[PDB]
């Protein structure tokens, strides 16, 4: 049948049919394969063996690879899905699996490796890093080929006993939706070598016919034993070739080990691999029809590399070859495929000039204009070798120049771009628009989707295509027949009409009248509309949504308008298909919600307005640029162009060679995405600063000011006398940053005043006012105050050093780190694990960690997902080493003829160099006396003082903080964390427990509680939550504390200060509410209070210092819960969806979860009593 | 002075002098390096910084690699010792360490990888499995060269900011005892680029001058940012070459990126790497004195592969080359060094017949009788390609 | 990986042969090495106390954990092995295995394990989750009161006497810490049993 799928589903489709067990671990962009395989098992899909696939989630990809090896050796056909860093962690087991000749298929969504920086996007770095494991390697270039070649790999591995890596380009193919021919399970079983399967069962480990495998060998036989497998690798190319003929007989589609396309007498040929082959073949057709003698060699079977099948498809007329590698091996003579082509051509005496290039790293664009630049370089007098395409390399001059733009798209292919907001449905609608066209026309359909790095409120760009000819355009839309803008705020921000075809359609959502368009639209936009003679349409999708009560959901309104103007299918038939997709997509929401979306379709047709514009719009003149601002060089050259969606224009010279970025750059974003912002009521405020504490973006803060500093204050900067003996005679005000606020509403919910001092007002009503208020409050001078930092009110008078991050509105993670920066940010270094905390904490080019007025702030670094504890442990070793070098220079300064005041501060520092307060006290005296002391010294004495001045940044004791999610702490990094905590180092580990893998979509973890439903746990998690805090207490010398900000403000303050002052390992497990729980984020703080009150989350503190005082180290801060446990679970979707999915098993799990919470509570009572 | 050492101690000798922290995890045959480094610290041996080396044992080699990355990023010169399966578990962190241009030296006692069976004995399977990480790779062929080239790697990594894997054949060199010239710590500190060390301290993570490293990047800038480190990799071969001249002035022993030995008018040349070069040079002397026109190219700097320095030492009379790889990549068109030689010779239009072979897997014997069998195959009417010896 | 497999609940039997060193590779330090013992990569002796693997696996509640020693009690080893295998779930057996890297006469290898339990150096316990389903206490302490001197047992093995020969001034400090840690571990097993 024909279905519109993505590469991942196409791979999972074949893999589910051919496998009995599948051990998985989530990683973008390969995790969707395991997600849909888990869902199919929950709904009972049968494979060719008549059973459901068993999905096992491990603690890492290393654990997954070991389980595959055991499952295969024990007699079960096993597969797995992974990519990038995950594939690397499987490489040690891959040597064993290939070495023992076990039939197996790894499906890889090829993704870049973390080098100078993390990139979740696609290239061949991961696959190339395992090319020496002995696995075969088969590449899919299109969604159709993912379907076909996955079946080829599963069929071939049974015959050859050589394991296969079937890999396709991450996102570019794994996430591209296409209408493809799906191969039925019944046909696959008709092609399976059943004799080979039964023989594989006979080799299984079984006590009734035992054997030994995986021995240890001496040098006498290891070499011979390694060569004994050679016949299997010699025979594999022929086996893959014959399997490819079986697929041809079934599908009619002919694949070969190496495929050729282009002129039969071509002289310039490109050799390439992956999705680029689609783009190159599209360009080759265009160039051959124009008379050029060019061709293309598609590499399907990369390993084993069959020299015979490569030369078999190389025309005898070929004189120059360019090999394209989607990877980079620094310092190497050439990239992997390039050295293979060069070798085989040398082995057969072909005198052909070969040149290699790099492309598409991290999903870099690779379009036909680039393919011609590669072909044209081959036509040059001296072709440049070791080149790059798609960047401007003005440093090393490896980039090819894209001289001209060509359009190689087949005639008759419709092209569409859609600009939408997050959570408005634009992307979901275009997914169903493709299903409408593909399921109901003879046309091929294709859709690729671009999301922002931000978690919510970010721009999304949808690229769709459909034509009578097959769609090989594996690149973004060059020239669009239609462009739609689903958010009017983008008007004036982004070049929406780039590449719009003349006489094309432009679709807009706004409340602007045909007359108001002259003022609200930019001149360059009005110029393009009139010059290219575009059909301009507009619909007030917002008003239609509010009249029916749909809210912000406008996709159905805009989708209906699309089929109305695009004339892809007659509008009468199109509307029927749109109503059907509402049930199939939004059915699970309600019966009333569907009739509200059905009425939206009808009112959308009637409210579509074609705008007749004056032809004089062609002569509209750009606005006068307001007085420019003097922003830093990095903000001007890097941050602004990237946010303006022009980052691809930046040359290589823009960037540092080691991925180092400045701090405090998110304050320059000013996104202004809030619908409502808090408005402060000065008469109702008790001056408690709780609103600044819970703000997930540091957008609301208290400000103190002497009465003289209120000179240039706006009329709306109303102040009140400051309460407290420390701030006597001062003014107080709670001020919000309107452009950085997210509108979550957490600050208003926590406000404990009798009358609410914070009320939610719409942003647009008070944005002009509150902007002037914040701009004045931000420029207030620092005010030294003696408020106790150990209290909530005192801590918020300290400047926050984590501001305006990319976390979700109301995130439960960022409030924790923000409080830490206000207490110890002056002198702390952060080792952050990969996860949400690394995505909102360190996504280029914006850094949310900032500095204070003295220029000091937290230094932030993220290495890998699995090593974060040992990463931070290494920092603690080095920082101690740097302080040791300084103490040596200080001790030598005592013996030198220096001032008596200088000697006094040095002796004071040496005694308290390991005390946070004392090292700052005597250190600052040393820093103050150094410049005058250096002026009064000479000779070697001056050199000794100059060496101390070089190291004065290590006088103040640092605070190492290791931050990560529960997925890192409970699973993949627990082994490393256990070792770091057991070592006794003076580090502070902060675990942000969201009980799911929040970054990757919300997958199951050992931190997930009983009965909760998450991805890879479709039927609910049976096993109870792993008690990380209890195991770390077994050492006795590790400080462990369980906190929850929403439950108790005072308990969080005490645990944070006690853990940091502890001269040893400290572990803080913080409850962080998350959107993957399925709750209203406005009450995120309230959800944490209900968690502790219902016995769902414990609050305790284990202090080893109390044991040294003869006291009990364990303190139970909450003994008797007062709320119902069952009522708290029903307040979150992650537990209610269990009743909707598996209703009969749901009631059993709720009883187990409540019994486990009482057994955990009574266990904490025994340790306390 | 002259002392009788093994390769491991010779490597540990230089590594202890040049490093402040060393995170380790035991694995044969590399664990003796960390064992003797731990003993020296207990007895208070001072490095060129006047302090004792801090040895930290982790829960795995993966934990060791992460600690090196953190210790380097925080401002301490760090090293480690590993091999075989241990080196594989460090490969994910090696991409970060090389990608962030941190000066570092991994000392590897090259050992076979566990495939159909475990083997604690020596070959280049481990080193070849990380040749795409961006680390430089420097090979020692004798106990004397372990001493000298370890110093070259530690000195070069400070100048180039490119991390080095200094590897020597497991057991065959790491456990071979030889009377060698030991280089004094005082001479090493006289060769250290102290300006480079202080600059490396300035890049450390510190709250009083903070920065962000290791960000997450979208497709718009990841490619450009990856190519921005190219000047460092282009300059590394020249830096290693000049560092090799410093060692020559101190020791009198001349190393090059690629070294040649044999007849000046040789027509059959072997390209090889590691301890086999000692055996091949011994055979070449024997064959040249008997009138045969044969030669040998020793590969010292395997990565970055400098095409210029390789062709610089290739006699113009060479007509046939046999490349020897102490590793096996099943199904591949050829083994790693073989494809490198074949590529550079193709890039410069040399019409030379090249053939590749495999040897010495899991410390398989490689003796001069085998070296002649390789040379005699080059003399055949049709030399066999993709062969094995031993 | 072991923590994940035991937490999964699979019907597997994990047998940990605890030699407190990396015996194959020459005798290097491990988290299983006790306080004060000298091994490779711990030239000055291990400061941190022994990691309690058995105690952490008991935190799950559904994992059978047992500490055995053949030289100490033949009958206790038989019961723990049969109970752990019949348990339809994860079972963890931590067995004390004397080794040459301890520095003792291997003729009395069995005798050294008996002295280990009798001096409070090695515990003998069994955690049965099936006892919890019967309303009973899952933890059984099979050896409550030690009868031998703790300091005398350490001096019977070279891995502790070489500390007095290498670092004599720090050696007496570590012996007091090792004996205090064994009593705190023993009283902690008494609280779970009482
Ligand atoms: C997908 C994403 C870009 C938002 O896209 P979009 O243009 O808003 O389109 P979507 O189809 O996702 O939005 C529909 C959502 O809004 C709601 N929706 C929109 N219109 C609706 C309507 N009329 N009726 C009912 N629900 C509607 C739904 O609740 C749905 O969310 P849910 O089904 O997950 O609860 C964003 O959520 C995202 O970035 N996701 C993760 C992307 C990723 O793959 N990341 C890799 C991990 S690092
Ligand atoms: C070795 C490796 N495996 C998997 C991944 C993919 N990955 C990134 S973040 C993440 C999980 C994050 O979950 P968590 O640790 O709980 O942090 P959170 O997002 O919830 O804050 C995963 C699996 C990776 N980057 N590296
Ligand atoms: S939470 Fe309310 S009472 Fe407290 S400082 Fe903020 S506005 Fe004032
Ligand atoms: S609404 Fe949310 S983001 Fe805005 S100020 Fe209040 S807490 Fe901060
Ligand atoms: S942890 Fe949850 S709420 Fe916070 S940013 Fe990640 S997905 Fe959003
Ligand atoms: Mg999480
Ligand atoms: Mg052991």
């Amino acid at each position: 049948p024909k279905q519109t799928l993505d590469g991942n589903t196409a791979a999972a489709h074949v893999a589910y049919a051919m496998s009995e067990v599948a051990t998985i671990y989530p990683i973008t962009p390969s995790s969707p394969m395991a997600e849909i395989a888990d869902e199919w098992a929950a709904h009972g899909r049968k494979n060719i063996f008549g059973k459901t696939l068993q999905v096992a989630e491990m603690q890492s990809e290393a654990g997954a690879a070991g389980a595959v090896h055991g499952s295969l050796a024990a007699g079960a056909l096993t597969t797995t899905f992974t990519a990038s860093q995950g594939l690397l962690l499987m490489i040690p087991n891959m040597y064993k699996i290939a070495g023992e000749l076990l039939p197996c298929v790894f499906h890889v969504a090829a993704r870049a490796l973390s080098t100078h920086a993390l990139s979740i996007f696609g290239d061949h770095a991961d696959v190339m890093a395992a090319r020496q494991t002995g696995f075969a390697m088969l590449s899919s270039a299109s969604v159709q080929e993912v379907m076909d070649l996955a079946l080829v790999a599963h069929l071939a591995t049974l015959k050859a006993r050589v394991p296969f890596v079937h890999f396709f380009d991450g996102f570019r193919t794994s996430h591209e939706v296409q209408k493809i021919d799906v191969i039925e399970y019944e046909d696959m079983a008709k092609l399976v070598d059943w004799d080979a399967i039964r023989a594989f069962r006979q080799r299984a480990l079984n006590p009734e016919h035992p054997h030994q495998r995986g021995t240890a060998q001496n040098p006498d036989i290891y070499f011979q034993s390694r060569e004994a497998a050679n016949p299997y690798y010699l025979a594999t190319p022929g086996i893959v070739a014959q399997v490819m003929e079986q697929v041809a007989g079934l599908t009619g589609r002919h694949y070969h080990l190496f495929d050729y396309a282009g002129a039969p007498d071509a002289e310039r040929v490109i050799v390439s691999m992956g999705s680029s082959c689609e783009v190159i073949e599209e360009t080759v057709n265009y160039l051959v029809e124009k008379g050029e003698k060019v061709g293309l060699i598609k590499v399907r079977l990369f390993r084993p590399f069959s020299a015979e099948h490569f030369l078999k498809v190389l025309p005898a007329s070929v004189k120059r070859i360019a090999v394209l590698d989607r990877t980079k091996e620094p310092g190497s003579l050439g990239e992997p495929l390039y050295e293979d082509v060069q070798t085989v051509l040398a082995e057969h005496g072909k005198n052909i000039l070969v040149v290699g290039g790099r492309y598409g790293l991290g999903s870099k664009e690779f379009n036909p204009s680039m393919v011609k630049a590669v072909f044209d370089n081959l036509a040059a007098t001296t072709p440049k070798n070791k080149f790059t395409v798609g960047i401007t390399d003005d440093v090393t001059h490896t980039s090819l120049e894209i001289k001209e733009h060509i359009d190689t798209s087949p005639k008759g292919t419709f092209r569409c771009k859609f600009f939408g907001l997050g959570s408005d449905g634009t992307v979901g609608a275009n997914k169903n628009s493709i299903k409408i066209i593909g399921d109901h026309t003879d046309m091929y359909a294709q859709g690729y989707f671009v999301y922002d790095s931000k978690k919510s409120g970010g721009v999304t760009i949808s690229h769709l295509r459909f034509g009578k000819q097959p769609i090989q355009s594996a690149y973004l839309i060059d020239q669009a027949d239609l462009i739609a803008c689903h958010n009017p705020s983008y008007v004036g921000r982004y070049n929406l009409l780039e590449g719009i075809k003349p006489g094309g359609i432009f679709l807009l959502n706004s409340t602007w009248s045909a007359e108001e368009m002259d003022s609200r639209l930019p001149a360059d936009m009005k110029r393009t509309i009139a010059t290219k003679k575009l059909k301009f349409y507009n619909i007030d999708a917002v008003k239609i949504a509010q009249e029916i009560g749909l809210g912000s959901r406008i996709n159905v309104i805009m989708q209906t308008a699309f089929f109305k103007i695009a004339n892809v299918i007659p509008v009468d038939e199109a509307i029927k298909y749109i109503k059907d997709s509402i049930v199939k997509t939004y059915g699970k929401k309600g019966d009333k919600i569907l009739n509200m979306n059905f009425a939206a379709v009808d009112r959308a047709l009637e409210a579509l307005e074609e705008i007749k514009y004056p032809a004089s719009w062609a002569d509209a003149v750009d606005e006068a640029a307001a007085t420019v601002t003097e922003e830093p060089e990095f903000i001007q050259k890097v941050l602004r162009p990237i946010n303006a969606l022009k980052g691809d224009e930046l040359p290589v010279s823009t960037f540092t060679p080691d991925g180092v970025f400045p701090v405090g750059t998110t304050k320059y974003e000013k996104r202004g995405i809030a619908v409502n912002i808090p408005q402060w009521q000065p008469e109702n405020c008790i001056q408690c600063n709780q609103c600044s504490l819970v703000c997930p973006h540091a957008a609301i803060r208290p400000y103190l000011a002497k009465p003289a500093d209120l000179a240039g204050a706006p009329e709306t900067f109303v102040t009140k006398d400051a309460i407290g003996k420390e701030a006597a005679g001062l003014k107080f005000r709670i001020q919000v940053s309107p452009l950085d606020c997210t509108g979550c509403g957490n600050c208003a919910d926590v406000c404990p005043a009798k009358v609410k001092a914070l009320t939610m007002v719409p942003l647009e009503e008070v944005t002009a006012v509150e902007e002037a208020n914040y701009n004045f409050a931000e420029q207030l001078p620092e005010v030294k105050v003696n408020f106790n930092p150990a209290t909530v009110k005192g801590s918020q008078f300290r400047q926050p050093l984590l501001e305006f991050s990319g976390a979700c509105a109301g995130c439960g993670e960022t409030p924790y780190v923000k409080l830490v920066t206000q207490l110890f940010g002056d002198r702390m270094i952060i080792a952050n694990a990969t996860g949400c905390s690394s995505i909102w904490g360190g996504s280029a080019p914006a850094c949310p960690y900032t500095v204070n007025r003295q220029g000091h702030g937290p230094a932030w670094a993220s290495s890998l997902f699995e090593d974060n504890a040992e990463f931070g442990y290494g920092m603690a070793l080095a920082v101690a080493k740097r302080q040791d070098e300084l103490a040596t220079a200080i001790s030598k300064a005592l013996e030198a003829p220096v001032s008596a005041a200088f000697k006094a501060a040095c002796e004071g520092w040496l005694a308290g160099k390991d005390d946070a307060d004392r090292s700052r006290e005597y250190g600052d005296r040393i820093k103050a006396l150094l410049p005058g002391e250096i002026s009064q010294a000479s000779g070697e004495v001056k050199d000794l003082l100059l060496d101390i001045d070089r190291q004065k940044d290590y006088l103040t004791k640092k605070s190492i903080w290791i931050i990560g999610g529960d997925g890192w702490a409970y699973d993949i990094g627990y082994g490393g964390l256990d070792h770091v905590l057991a070592s006794g180092a003076n580090v502070n580990v902060l675990v942000l427990d969201t009980e799911v893998y929040s970054n990757t979509g919300g997958q199951s973890s050992k931190a997930t509680q009983t009965g909760a439903v998450a991805r890879f746990a479709a039927g609910g998690k049976f096993t109870k939550k792993k008690d990380l805090g209890l195991m770390a207490m077994s050492y006795g010398y590790v400080y462990v504390a369980s906190v929850a900000m929403g439950a108790s403000h005072s308990q969080l303050m005490k645990a944070l200060i006690e853990a940091e002052k502890y001269d040893g390992p400290s572990l803080i497990i913080a409850y962080a509410p998350c959107i993957n729980h399925g709750i209203n984020m406005t009450y995120s703080q309230r959800e944490a209070k209900k968690a502790v009150e219902a016995g769902y989350w414990p609050l305790y503190r284990y202090n080893p210092q109390l044991a040294q005082e003869g006291k009990n180290p364990f303190i139970l801060d909450y003994k008797t819960p007062t709320a119902s446990f069952r009522d708290f679970l029903m307040g979150e979707i992650r537990y209610t969806s269990l009743k909707k999915q598996f209703p009969e098993k749901a009631e059993q799990l709720f009883a187990k979860a409540e019994a486990d919470a009482k057994a955990r509570l009574e266990q904490y009572k025994k340790l306390a009593e």
